[PDB]
């Protein structure tokens, strides 16, 4: 654990190193593409551990609801992962020509992820540095946008959610999260 920040009474933000495929939390957020096709990065690790259940429920979801748009999130079965569900958030693909829009869409992915958690009555959620890998979002802007989006969501005391974790395997990204929490709070 790298930091702990009370967001509201009985609600904490925790930055931690760890593996989203195996955390003692209720649900996790995947950094997905629009097709819910988990063939790279975090998505691939999750899907591998999950067995084909997760990709198949995801195919049926696209084959039912249609392609997801950037900024949106949906939920699927988790298969063999230690969760009932995986929340798939589609971060934006970074363009330096549209940086404000990109920030908007990541904020949105984050907030919709939180809304889905609330809706399925979850009290703990873990979230990665959505968009900061293959999708190319500048790591610094990326982790501040996520932390700020989480800060806005609890500008009011009220929440099902009691613990929100920001998690990555790599320590640089985790440090980046811990710094963003300093700067933002
Ligand atoms: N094998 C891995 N295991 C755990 N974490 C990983 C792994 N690979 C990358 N990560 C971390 O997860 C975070 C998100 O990176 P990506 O998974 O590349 O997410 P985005 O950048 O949101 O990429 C979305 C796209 O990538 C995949 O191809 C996915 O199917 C979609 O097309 C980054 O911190 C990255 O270092």
């Amino acid at each position: 654990c790298f930091s702990r920040t009370v967001l509201a009474p009985g609600v904490v933000l925790i930055v931690q190193q760890g593996d989203l495929a195996r955390l003692p939390v209720d649900v996790v957020v995947n950094a997905s593409n629009e097709d819910l096709k988990h063939y790279g990065g975090l998505a691939a690790a999750l899907s591998k551990a999950a067995g084909p259940e997760l990709q198949a429920d995801c195919d049926q979801i696209v084959k039912r609801e249609g392609r997801l748009l950037p900024g949106n999130a949906t939920i699927s079965k988790a298969g063999k992962l230690p969760y009932h569900h995986v929340i798939h958030a589609v971060g934006p693909r970074w363009s330096g020509y549209e940086a404000p829009r990109c920030v908007y869409l990541l904020r949105r992915a984050v907030q919709l992820s939180l809304c889905l958690a609330e809706k399925y009555k979850y009290r703990s959620i873990a979230i990665p540095a959505i968009s900061s890998g293959v999708f190319g979002f500048p790591l610094g802007r990326c982790v501040e946008t996520i932390v700020s989006a989480i800060k806005e969501n609890f500008q009011f005391k009220k929440h099902c959610l009691k613990e929100i974790y920001l998690v990555d395997v790599s320590e640089k990204t985790v440090e980046a999260f811990a710094e963003a929490v300093k700067t933002v709070f």
